């Protein structure tokens, strides 16, 4: 498997998540889902996000969604769009530590 090349990406297998410059939109599209700077200042967790990001068409490209989607947030229903980012943190909560499972020191 695999996916296709795209010039118009803003995130990149270098940096990561620019929360400093976070597009307000997209800040809630975290919050909501239960996401903290944590797993989006991590280079390792950066882009096993970046798949919903990424998937999801676009992080500019969400806007026009969200736009349609809700209005200037609030709390009215918290699912829709956000109940998806859920589950693909679930995936990395169910690992604890199996895949630096191996001890070879003795004693
Ligand atoms: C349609 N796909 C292929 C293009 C990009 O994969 C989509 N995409 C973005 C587009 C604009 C900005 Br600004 C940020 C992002 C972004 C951030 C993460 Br993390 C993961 C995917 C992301």
């Amino acid at each position: 498997s695999g996916f296709k090349h795209v010039s118009h990406v803003g995130w990149d297998p270098q940096n990561g998540f620019d929360v400093n410059n976070l597009d307000p939109d997209l800040r809630s599209l975290f919050s909501r889902a239960g996401i903290s700077e944590a797993q989006l200042t991590d280079a390792e967790t950066s882009k096993l996000i970046y798949d919903f990001i990424e998937d999801q068409g676009g992080l500019e490209a969400v806007r026009q969604e969200m736009r349609r989607q809700g209005g200037s947030g609030g709390s009215q229903s918290s699912e829709g769009l956000v109940g998806a980012l859920m589950h693909v943190m679930q995936k990395r909560s169910r690992a604890i530590h199996s895949s630096d499972e191996g001890e070879d020191q003795a004693g």
